[PDB]
């Protein structure tokens, strides 16, 4: 469960394209997440009322939230596995305050992969998607371990 440097470079090469417009990517990822797995939207007290994709796209608060998620995830990815410090606050808030199960982290990982596959075929072929999946699996494995330490089954 340790990524090679070549795998990390495939992850970071597609993430650089995400960074051309992190806000737009965040909107697409949230829309995909909520339309593939509607139950996840219920965890968001401020966004749970959104009824349609048009409302999600027009929500300035949701756009800002997407930027926060992707920027936090980008900082984790750029540590190339040395993300202990970054996972501490994230694991605590998601376990104890938002109460986000591991299955829901799997759902957002799937939404990320789906959106990168659609938007970035030039940097998200099979090998690149495999590397991104490995990076997200590592993130989820380490978050799950921290969840257990914090008292949350997940
Ligand atoms: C890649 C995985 C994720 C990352 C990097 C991430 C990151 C963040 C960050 C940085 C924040 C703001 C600070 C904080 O409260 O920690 C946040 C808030 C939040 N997260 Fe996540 N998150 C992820 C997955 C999820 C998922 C899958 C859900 C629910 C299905 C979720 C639910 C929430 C909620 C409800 C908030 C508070 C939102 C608000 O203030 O309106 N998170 N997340
Ligand atoms: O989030």
């Amino acid at each position: 469960m340790v990524l090679s440097e070549g795998e990390w470079q495939l992850v970071l090469h597609v993430w650089a394209k995400v960074e051309a417009d992190v806000a737009g990517h965040g909107q697409d990822i949230y829309i995909r997440l909520f339309k593939s797995h509607p139950e996840t939207l219920e965890k968001f007290d401020r966004f749970k009322h959104l009824k349609t994709e048009a409302e999600m796209k027009a929500s300035e608060d949701l756009k800002k939230q997407g930027v926060r998620v992707l920027t936090a995830l980008g900082a984790i990815l750029k540590k190339k596995g040395h993300h202990e410090a970054e996972l501490k606050p994230l694991a605590q808030s998601h376990a104890t305050k938002h109460k986000i199960p591991i299955k829901y982290l799997e759902f957002i990982s799937e939404a990320i992969i789906h959106v990168l596959h659609s938007r970035h075929p030039g940097n998200f072929g099979a090998d690149a998607q495999g590397a991104m999946n490995k990076a997200l699996e590592l993130f989820r494995k380490d978050i799950a371990a921290k969840y257990k330490e914090l008292g949350y089954q997940g």
